[PDB]
């Protein structure tokens, strides 16, 4: 066997998407939805779809895409000019590349009243 098996400590592949750090969004503000990518390396190409849209970059449709780069790996920001009800009603998909290979993230972002059982229609 090997005595004490010294070696470097570092990992590689496909861009893991854990989740989104989504928040209850405002009818009216911005409805950011940083992704938390632990890509390593990171993804060439990234794309945000949710139904039949799909914004790369730039800013299109009330939607402003942002990458961003971490230590840990990287993070994507979309941000939403004016967020309607429509929003919530829409499920969200990042879809990131890497010369390792892709992977997706569901995201649906919820409407105010996480913790917050009040009177609901029925």
């Amino acid at each position: 066997g090997s005595s004490g098996s010294s070696g470097t400590l570092t990992v590689n592949g496909p861009p893991i998407i854990s989740s989104t750090q989504t928040q209850h969004a405002l009818h009216g503000e911005k409805g950011q939805i940083k992704c938390f990518i632990r890509s390593t390396p990171p993804p060439d190409r990234i794309a945000w779809s949710w139904k039949e849209n799909v914004l790369e970059s730039g800013t299109s449709g009330r939607y402003t895409v942002e990458t961003i780069s971490t230590e840990e790996g990287v993070i994507s920001t979309l941000t939403i000019s004016n967020i309607v009800r429509a929003d919530f009603q829409t499920i969200y998909n990042c879809t990131a590349w890497n010369s390792f290979g892709s992977d997706t993230e569901i995201i649906r972002l919820k409407e105010q009243g996480s913790e917050m059982s009040g009177p609901s229609s029925g």
